[PDB]
């Protein structure tokens, strides 16, 4: 590709990564593959405040505090060098750095935590040390920690006129700190993945509608002279812009060589935007679990009125209706009273609320959606149209999300001129058509893909379903989407990943695709692998988890050959609480599963304790893959049982191929070492006991690095293959 940047026109650094085609590319044309992890989910909450501890939860945040120092990596006690060494030893060259809006602007509006940004820069320098490519993830989950997840600082809830201490009583949000109640919390009983249902409760339904479409559906909500939409978007964009600016100014050496780009706002909520009927819950809403009130039922609850709501259980094929429970807030209203807005809201944080922003009562009824006197729905399709143009049916992705991404993208490149725009469309949604006025030949599709069944049920079922195919109207009967057996289930999920790749070619353009999140739950079968059930039988047996991860990872192999960042790597993962967030346990490594410099790891002469101890199903996520390829990757296939690894490339006449430009393949010690015994390890070093058969050219192995030289075809294009296998089968 051109030595000049398609964004700037300026010449490119020798470590520039080209993202102008369907694949990442270096300056010498080699097609790059980026595989790593998300680091880390531990940075979603401050120090000494995991999701299940309510003590100190509100008091610190109301004090404007937010101690996120040493999360994800502790730079004080030297633990960071070990974790990074373990990730480089696993063949990973990518990191999705997680940070949240709360950790940057917790003190107050435009009161930024520069000490934490300096910490982030310090961690980013260490990842650069280790040769990791990083792209930043502005992370959030159901808006904020205080609405059940992570992301926004506490004052943003007050910014929308919401009383944070009336959330549980109105069912506007389920929090792990206050489940099933703030009076008698039992966070051990927190249902599986129920936190995600918060997107469909009143708090997230209100805030997200304010965020993306405040000026359209809540024009009466003025704060500091501007609508709540501009107030929340500008503050978040400015906060992320501050971190980008401090990186470019204080440590510009990190841009492009280490920090290659920036992701969009992680998994944004759609609020009530596009709701065709507030009286019902659409059948296309994939996720329903627990008490699931309809929008109007959630609004009536938000006004302190009792409702009898559908209860949903998650069966073997999606949610299904169960109980019908009565939620009785006993008059407690979600909405902040004006007196409390003076003491804790507007007057506490230093903004002025408009005259027509009615407090203490439901803001949507104030816009005529329903009448509080009769509790009768008035405008059921209010969120399906533009009030200013009711003939226009709204689409959340095209009409509102894309507008936000334009504002966000311009601020990123303002401080990171060579930033790659990692575009993360909303969950289970195709990306929109975006102008290349903004993209400028430097972008990557950044969708998330999870085996939804395995994630929601915390089991590796003998069955599975083509969820994407059902969404995209591929089947006359939904039973056609069901697959049974590993073979059919693996081939099916690999076909779902292929549809994510076709969304890039068809909508955005010839840009790479990178699965920003993928993974499997480790606390499967009631934490059986942790010895919690059946008298401890099955402890340390991660066979169920291994096949689940092998499926999702193989789904990115095959003809896809995708880039991805596994979710996640939580350095402080424990069996009792998982990743210390809403009962999820998706981390590859934990201290409870126990029992160094860059060049030393590259030579391969390290203890196998590093690549084995503390890991779970390491055979699944530590896979052989081509780091750089002369040509274009055609197909990747890996089999854990026999360690056989076939790789096919497409080589052309104009591909550059000499002895300093070669195909690089990573062969892990986890599968291909002569032995991983710590006994043998103290006396002898690790080395690849492999058999290589290449259809073309020359090979060479050092440590864990395989090099493959081959001459380009004289005419047209051809396919070269290479096949690696450990001598004698799998390491037993
Ligand atoms: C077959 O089902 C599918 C298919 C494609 C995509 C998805 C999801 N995309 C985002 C999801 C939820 N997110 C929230 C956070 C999470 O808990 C990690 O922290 C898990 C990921 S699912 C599910």
């Amino acid at each position: 590709p051109p030595e000049v940047s398609p964004v700037t026109g300026n010449p490119v650094s020798p470590h520039y990564i080209h993202s102008s085609t369907l694949h990442f590319q270096d300056v010498n044309g080699r097609s790059l593959v980026l595989r790593g992890v998300n680091l880390s989910g531990s940075a979603k909450h401050p120090n000494n405040q995991p999701s299940h501890i309510r003590e100190g939860f509100w008091e610190t945040a109301e004090a404007g505090k937010g101690d996120f120092i040493n999360k994800p990596l502790n730079l004080d006690d030297g633990s960071a060098d070990l974790h990074l060494a373990r990730l480089k030893a696993w063949g990973y060259n990518l990191l999705r750095y997680v940070f949240t809006w709360e950790s940057l602007e917790h003190a107050g509006p435009k009161e930024y935590d520069y000490a934490y940004m300096d910490y982030i820069i310090a961690v980013l320098r260490k990842c650069k040390e280790w040769g990791f490519r990083v792209f930043m993830d502005p992370h959030q989950d159901v808006w904020s920690r205080f609405t059940g997840g992570s992301g926004a600082p506490l004052w943003t809830l007050y910014a929308c006129g919401i009383d944070p201490y009336h959330l549980t009583a109105t069912a506007a949000a389920y929090l792990h700190c206050e489940w099933p109640s703030a009076e008698s919390p039992k966070p051990q009983d927190f249902p599986a993945m129920i936190w995600g249902t918060n997107y469909t409760h009143l708090a997230n339904q209100t805030i997200w509608t304010f965020f993306f479409a405040g000026k359209t559906y809540a024009p009466k909500c003025i704060i500091d002279g501007k609508n709540i939409q501009d107030f929340l978007q500008d503050h978040f964009i400015d906060a992320v812009g501050e971190l980008a600016k401090r990186i470019a100014e204080e440590a510009g050496d990190l841009l492009d060589e280490c920090v290659i780009g920036w992701d969009s706002i992680n998994e944004p909520g759609e609020g009530l935007i596009g709701c065709k009927d507030l009286a019902v819950i659409p059948a296309e809403q994939q996720l329903k679990k627990g008490p699931s009130p309809t929008p109007i039922e959630g609004m009536r609850l938000g006004m302190g009125e009792a409702q009898d709501v559908q209860a949903w259980n998650f069966g073997p094929m999606g949610p299904y209706r169960g109980s019908r429970q009565t939620i009785d807030p006993k008059g407690v209203k979600l909405w902040l009273s004006k007196e409390d807005d003076v003491k804790r809201g507007s007057g506490k944080w230093g903004w002025t609320r408009g005259k027509e922003w009615a407090l203490g009562t439901c803001i949507w009824a104030h816009h005529g959606v329903w009448e509080i006197a009769t509790s009768t729905l008035l405008r059921p399709d209010y969120f399906s149209t533009l009030p200013t143009n009711p003939g226009h049916q709204v689409d959340f992705v095209d009409d509102f999300w894309a507008l936000h991404w334009l504002a966000y993208s311009s601020r990123i490149r303002l401080h990171h001129p060579e930033s790659i725009h990692f575009i993360q469309a909303p969950v289970l949604r195709q990306p929109p058509k975006l102008p290349e006025s903004f993209l400028k030949g430097r972008a990557c599709s950044s969708p998330h893909f999870y085996d939804g069944l395995t994630l929601m049920t915390k089991h590796w079922n003998w069955f599975n379903a083509d969820a994407i195919g059902v969404i995209r109207k591929k089947y006359w009967s939904i039973v056609q989407a069901v697959r049974i057996g590993e073979g059919p289930i693996r081939k099916m999920i690999q076909g779902e990943l292929a549809v994510l790749k076709q969304d890039t070619i068809d909508i955005l353009g010839n840009y790479p695709t990178l699965v920003g999140e993928i993974g499997i739950p480790y606390d499967m079968d009631d934490k059986k692998a942790y010895g919690y059930v059946d008298g401890g039988r099955g402890e340390g047996d991660y066979s169920s988890q291994q096949k689940a991860m092998d499926c999702s990872m193989n789904a990115c192999d095959g003809p896809n050959c995708l880039n991805y960042a596994i979710w996640n790597y939580v350095p402080d993962n424990v069996h009792e609480w998982g990743d210390n967030w809403n009962g999820e346990d998706l981390s590859l490594w934990s201290v409870d599963d126990k029992e160094p410099s860059p060049s030393v790891i590259d030579s391969g002469d390290f203890s196998p304790t590093l690549i084995l101890d503390g890991s779970r199903a390491v055979a699944a996520f530590c896979r052989p893959y081509p780091v750089a390829t002369v040509g274009i990757p055609e197909r990747i296939d890996f089999d854990i049982t026999s360690t056989k690894f076939k790789y096919a490339v497409r080589v052309r006449a104009d591909d550059i191929a000499n002895e300093q430009v070669y195909t690089e393949i990573y062969l892990p010690f986890v599968h291909y070492a002569a032995s991983l015994n710590a006994s043998y390890s103290s006396f002898a070093q690790l080395s690849l006991d492999v058999t290589i058969v290449a259809s073309h050219g020359r090979v060479e192995i050092q440590g864990q690095t395989l090099r493959w030289w081959y001459p380009v075809p004289g005419t047209g294009e051809e396919v070269y293959t290479i096949e690696v296998q450990r001598n004698g089968g799998a390491l037993r």
